[PDB]
C-alpha cells in the first residue's frame, strides 16, 4: 500500500535522522496516546480470530511489552489494529532505570539494542491509569481485544517473589493475562529466576496470589523467557510450567547474544538485541518449548516479526499469538495491517482454514 511505502521509505527514516531513539520512543507513545494516527483501514477477517488463555483475540498480532511501559497508550494501540496490547514491564515502586543513552538503533540490521533497566512509573500509577478505563477495557476484551500486563521487579528488591506477588495483587484484577518477566537482560540476577528451583518457588507464589483474586478479576499467568537458555534451562522451565499449570509462555525476550554478521556501528553496546537478528533464534525457541510442553501450553511468539511470513513461521512452530515491537520502530504503524494482510494471504495459500489450524502445523508434518 501507499502508506506502508511512505512510512517505511520516507517518514520513519527521516524522523529517525532527527531524533535519538529514546526521544523518538517518547514521541511515538505521546502521538499514539493522543490518537494522532489515522484509524487502521484493515478489517479483521474471521480467519484471524484465536480463542486461547480464556479469551477471544480478533487477530493474533499484539504489541510486545516495553513499548507502552506505563499503560499510557492502550486505546491508541488498539486503534493501530493490534489484536491485543501488553503493557509493562511494571515494577512495584517507581524507578528511573539505567542512565542515558540506553537505546540504540542498528539500521543496517533492522535491529535495536536497549538497556532501559525497567524504567517504570510503578504499580500505583499504572493501577490508577488502568482503573480510569477499566470498564472500557472490559468491553474491548468482550469484543476480542484483550489486555496483558507484564510484571517486573525493582533493582534493589531483597525478595523477587514478593515483587511479582505485589504485581499480581495490584494489577492482576485489571488484566486478562499477567506476564512474569524473568528474562530482562538489563536487571542483575533477574534471568537466574528462570532456574528450576527459583522458578518453581517464584511461580508457586505467583499462582497462589492469582488464585486468591475474585473470579472476574482472575487473569491467566504466563512466563516470558529468554532466547539465550541452555537445553537444560528449557527442559526445566517446561517441567515446572506443566507441574504448576502455568497458563502460557511468551517466547522470547531480547537476546544478550550478538549473532555473527551484525553490521550496525552500535552492535557492541550492552543490552538486549531485538528485531531481525533475533527472529529465527526466537522461532526455534518457540519450536522447542511447544515440543517440550506437548503443544498443551499456549505460546505467544515474539522476536523479529515484521511480515506475514514471520508471523506464520512462529504460528507453525507452535505460537497461538504473536507480538512485534522493533518492526513498528522502523516501518511505523502501517506494519500492523501489513502483517495481518500478508498472514491472511499465506494462510489461504497454504490451505489453512484460519490461524487456529496453523498453530503447531510444522510438528504434524
Ligand atoms: C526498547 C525495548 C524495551 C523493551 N522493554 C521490555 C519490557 O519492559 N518487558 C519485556 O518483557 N520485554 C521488553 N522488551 C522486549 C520485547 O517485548 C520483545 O520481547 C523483543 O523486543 C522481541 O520482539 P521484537 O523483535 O519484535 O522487538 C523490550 C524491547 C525493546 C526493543
Ligand atoms: C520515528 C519515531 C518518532 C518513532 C519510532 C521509534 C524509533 O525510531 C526508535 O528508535 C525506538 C526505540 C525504542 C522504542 C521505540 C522506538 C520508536 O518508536
Ligand atoms: O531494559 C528493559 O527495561 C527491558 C529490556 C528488554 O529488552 N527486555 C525487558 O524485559 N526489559
Amino acid at each position: 500500500t501507499g502508506d506502508e511505502r511512505f512510512y517505511a521509505e520516507h517518514l520513519m527514516p527521516t524522523l529517525q535522522g532527527l531524533l535519538d531513539p529514546e526521544s523518538a520512543h517518547r514521541l511515538a507513545v505521546r502521538f499514539t496516546s493522543l490518537g494522532l494516527l489515522p484509524r487502521a483501514r484493515f478489517q479483521d477477517s474471521d480467519m484471524l480470530e484465536v480463542r486461547v488463555l480464556g479469551h477471544k483475540f480478533r487477530n493474533p498480532v499484539g504489541i510486545a511489552a516495553g513499548f507502552d511501559k506505563h499503560g499510557e497508550a492502550v486505546d491508541g494501540l488498539y486503534k493501530m489494529g493490534f489484536g491485543f496490547v501488553e503493557i509493562g514491564s511494571v515494577t512495584p515502586k517507581p524507578q528511573e532505570g539505567n542512565p542515558r543513552p540506553r537505546v540504540f538503533r542498528l539500521p543496517e540490521d533492522q535491529a535495536v539494542i536497549n538497556r532501559y533497566g525497567f524504567n517504570s512509573h510503578g504499580l500505583s500509577v499504572v493501577e490508577h491509569r488502568l482503573r480510569a478505563r477499566q470498564q472500557k477495557q472490559a468491553k474491548l476484551t468482550e469484543d476480542g481485544l484483550p489486555l496483558g500486563v507484564n510484571l517486573g521487579k525493582n533493582k534493589t528488591s531483597v525478595d523477587a517473589a514478593e515483587d511479582y506477588a505485589e504485581g499480581v495483587r495490584v494489577l492482576g484484577p485489571l488484566a486478562d493475562y499477567l506476564v512474569v518477566n524473568v528474562s530482562s537482560p538489563n536487571t542483575a540476577g533477574l534471568r537466574s529466576l528462570q532456574g528450576k528451583a527459583e522458578l518453581r518457588r517464584l511461580l508457586t507464589k505467583v499462582l497462589q496470589e492469582r488464585d486468591g483474586l475474585r473470579r472476574v478479576h482472575r487473569p491467566a499467568v504466563l512466563v516470558k523467557i529468554a532466547p539465550d537458555l541452555t537445553s537444560q534451562d528449557k527442559e526445566d522451565i517446561a517441567s515446572v510450567v506443566k507441574e504448576l499449570g502455568i497458563d502460557g509462555l511468551i517466547v522470547t525476550n531480547t537476546t544478550v547474544s550478538r549473532p555473527a554478521g551484525l553490521q550496525g556501528a552500535l552492535r557492541s553496546e550492552t543490552g538486549g538485541l531485538s528485531g531481525k537478528p533475533l527472529r529465527d533464534l526466537s522461532t526455534q525457541t518457540i519450536r522447542e518449548m511447544y515440543a517440550l510442553t506437548q503443544g498443551r501450553v499456549p505460546i505467544i511468539g515474539v522476536g523479529g516479526v515484521s511480515s506475514g511470513q514471520d508471523a506464520l513461521e512462529k504460528i507453525r512452530a507452535g505460537a497461538s499469538l504473536v507480538q512485534l515491537y522493533t518492526a513498528l520502530t522502523f516501518w511505523g504503524p502501517p506494519v500492523v495491517g501489513k502483517v495481518k494482510r500478508e498472514l491472511e494471504a499465506l494462510l489461504k495459500e497454504q490451505g489453512f482454514g484460519g490461524v487456529t489450524d496453523a498453530i503447531g502445523a510444522d510438528h504434524r508434518r
